């Protein structure tokens, strides 16, 4: 899998697990078309989305069901959900990790890209 | 100024200037309309482009043209803008401050909310 | 006021007011000799109880006491204190804002400088 | 391995490699001492500190030396070091992760604490 996206919640100190999480690619109208969801397993993962076949350069949005999450805890977040856009470039044979750090009023996002 | 929005760059330890912020409302027919736009101060902040008034209650959403910032420093950053999107004023008027600090592979956002 | 802390609470999205902060600066012998203290106020800010002339070069540390503010808030936190370690004014003298958010197991610290 | 430590770079979006970690226990005197370290391996890991054996209840110091990296790298940071003290208390068999993430002038460090 050419796309992986881990979920931490930093309130528990756990995986945020059941979360669901969809992934968009930006398609020729500027509009977004579905490419991958699932729901983050117990170790936060969502995992095996694409192969490296459909996972092709082009402009990529990962939204995270953070509110949801959120109200299943029993606590008020701030946000409707978290979203990751970013460019995938085709350079070196990479694996991309997009990693999320969840509160009820801030997240924070990383990508780790590994050969 | 009942939206404030604040911005970091994790990686001059500065203010992030001349940072390109768009902020949409979610209208009735669910697409977003233009809500306001400015750009950061040498302070790193977007302050009063909106009234207390015209502020009302709504889905909104705060985009940060993060990719532009990293761009013109010679940084070629992983996203193509930070999103923020959150359900405003549903309790009546608050302030709110949204602040951004900023990683090229990186980024976080955290809400103030006072009343 | 060359040194400045703000500390947010990312679970209420709000400043963490009351919060403990300790400045401490290393002393000749390598050990650490107490610098300045005092609380947050209600917008989570600690001001001036330092000077420019007393802020000198060398390696600062701003420990705060999150533990205490989770705890007093009902709520079991991961880290005893969120600790930040760095050598000020080596270039002459600069402002420093130390801003940090919390989350009961999690938290950043970002250091923003200024002329 | 009862304490794993993960360091990623938010500037290059790698894991940070070759970081040194020197992990401390809190003894009678309020003194610390050495407890175990290494260096991050190129997964950003540094793994099998202790056993369960060894890694009682306590409070625990991590030093991640964020200095030498990015001097390493030719970048200027603020840190001396990134600093993760915090108390293992023992419930349920329980792995910790310390997860770190650095910038330059800022970094955030996450605790994952699993059954």
């Amino acid at each position: 899998c050419p796309l992986m996206v881990k979920v931490l919640d930093a309130v528990r100190g756990s995986p945020a697990i059941n979360v669901a999480v969809h992934v968009f690619r930006k398609a020729a109208d500027d509009t977004w078309e579905p490419f991958a969801s699932g729901k983050t397993s117990e170790s936060g993962e969502l995992h095996g989305h694409t192969t490296e076949e459909e996972f092709v350069e082009g402009i990529y949005k990962v939204e995270i069901d953070t509110k949801s999450y959120w109200k299943a805890l029993g606590i008020s977040p701030f946000h409707e959900h978290a979203e990751v856009v970013f460019t995938a470039n085709d350079s070196g044979p990479r694996r991309y990790t997009i990693a999320a750090l969840l509160s009820p009023y801030s997240y924070s996002t990383t990508a780790v890209v590994t050969n």
